[PDB]
């Protein structure tokens, strides 16, 4: 049922004669998180083509490749796309880069330098390789989605760009592999991220006008909790473009570390 | 038989059931050059598309007189989108970044140009999906910023490089050239005699490139010129040439006048 597929002139020859596909792009380690992915795909297409790669272009990292495979056949993936690092980059450097305007440098871009670049760029070049009709990424990595969102307009990829909600635990907690490093303690002091977005965004449903007023006050109220704060911000919704007196499709978005661990979520208010 | 169209949407209906697809992408003003690459277009597919657009993103006659020019040569569609159609928030925020050739040779003189060029090329392969796309080798640093973001990109087109058609005084063809005075156009073919001559040293085993260069740049400056460069490159790649090399190219670019000009000639050396 299932085929595992490593070079690009395979991937292509499978494609061909093949209708409607779908596309998940990830980098392994898979998880409940990516499956959310692959379950909307599915609904979307007969054919779901899953990608796994390890990007050396968008880093500042575990392999399990046959735990991979197993969890996603049972979700009727068509194809696993698992490509070596010389088969996408044979040679040594990327000259040609999918350059992002400056959205690459705010948020968590500030703190990763080159990483929007990267995705861009490995993302424009899965693109190419899957040719597909829909591609899913989930709405936890908003900016990501918003630059793909961007990429594939200003570029006229003829792909549809479906974001997938936010697995988030019993308390609040938006599921991702970077949980794992969490101490026990930690985990329990970890939905208090969840909590303050929130705040923030029934203040805004309830006429908040002060958005700088409210992103610092989750800010303190992290900081003094324990937490590292590496932003709170108040944006337009999809865009990320800067939020103006009066929007009324916002988004909230934060970035805090518990120890060594940078967690990050998201809320939508409209 | 012809069609134009002027919509990605109506593109991309009139290319869904069509099979292979040969692309010549122009600005228009069409004259014999142009037609050069529609033959070798025409000559690998059923069906060629032309398409005919400009933008101040890489500036850096009549739709309907060129639509009769090709007309006469089989050719399926001519695409012709408005700036607002390929554009339509008019600023690019994702942009195709060529290497740091972009700034060299007449990247030097043209800022913007190539990532211009790289961008727009990238988002007509995206709508037109072709099989075959066809550049003339008259702009030599073009092609070369078009293969390597083909492969960068991993864009799955046939790039194919047509020789440059010239004059019967050996000038290059070129849109440009009407815009000559009477007596700039009889000094115009000095350009291509002086390239030739750099071409027969070469081949010679004339060893003194930078000397060679020289020489060129001095006697155009000397016949009235204003030269922006004489280079000896290496084929293909554009890297610069070293004292053993075997596959060079020597390009130049001068002004005469108002009107700047370009060509090259390719050297094989045993
Ligand atoms: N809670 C979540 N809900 C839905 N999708 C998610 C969630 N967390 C992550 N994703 C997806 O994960 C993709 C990124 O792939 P990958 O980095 O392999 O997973 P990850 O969990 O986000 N990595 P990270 O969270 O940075 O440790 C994104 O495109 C999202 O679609
Ligand atoms: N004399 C020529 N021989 C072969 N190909 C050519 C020639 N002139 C242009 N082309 C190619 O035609 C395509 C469209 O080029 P385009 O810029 O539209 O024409 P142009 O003559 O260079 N106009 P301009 O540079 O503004 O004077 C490119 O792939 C060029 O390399």
């Amino acid at each position: 049922h299932m085929q595992i597929i490593h070079t690009i002139r395979e991937l292509r020859t499978w494609r061909e004669n093949t209708g409607k596909v779908a596309f998940v792009p990830t980098m392994g380690n898979l998880h409940e998180g990516h499956l959310a992915l692959v379950r909307e795909a599915r609904k979307r297409a007969d054919n779901v083509v899953v990608s796994i790669f390890v990007n050396r272009l968008q880093f500042g990292y575990p392999r399990t490749l046959q735990q991979d495979a197993d969890k996603l056949a049972a979700e009727g993936v068509a194809v696993v796309f698992a490509p070596d690092e010389k088969e996408l980059y044979p040679n040594v450097e990327q000259r040609y880069n999918v350059e992002p305007p400056h959205l690459q440098n705010e948020l968590c871009g500030k703190f990763r330098p080159g990483h929007f670049r990267g995705v861009a760029t490995v993302v424009s070049k899965l693109f190419n390789i899957v040719l597909p009709d829909v591609a899913c990424f989930g709405k936890k990595d908003y900016q990501q989605l918003a630059v793909i969102k961007g990429l594939t307009e200003d570029l006229n990829f003829d792909i549809e760009i479906v974001p997938v909600d936010t697995g988030r635990a019993a308390d609040g907690l938006a599921l991702s592999s970077r949980n794992r490093y969490l101490s026990v303690g930690e985990r329990a002091e970890a939905p208090r991220l969840y909590r303050e977005l929130q705040a923030v965004a029934e203040s805004l449903k309830q006429g908040g006008l002060d958005y700088a007023g409210l992103e610092r006050q989750a800010a303190d109220h992290l900081t003094a909790a324990g937490w590292l704060v590496d932003y709170v911000e108040i944006r337009r919704a999809d865009t990320l473009e800067m939020a103006r007196a009066g929007d009324k499709k916002l988004v909230v978005l934060a970035a805090a570390r518990l120890g060594t661990t940078r967690l990050i979520d998201n809320v939508e208010v409209g």
